[PDB]
C-alpha cells in the first residue's frame, strides 16, 4: 500500500489518533474508534 504512515505525536502533523477522537468527543460521543477515550 505504500507508507501510509499515521502517525500518533511521532510526527505530531497529520495525526490520526487523539484528533478523530478530539473533534467527536466536542460534540459528545464516547468510544466510537478504538483509540477514542472519551467519557
Amino acid at each position: 500500500h505504500g507508507e501510509g504512515t499515521f502517525t500518533s505525536d511521532l510526527s505530531k502533523q497529520m495525526e490520526e489518533e487523539a484528533v478523530r477522537c478530539f473533534i467527536e468527543c466536542l460534540k459528545g460521543i464516547g468510544h466510537k474508534y478504538p483509540f477514542c477515550h472519551c467519557r
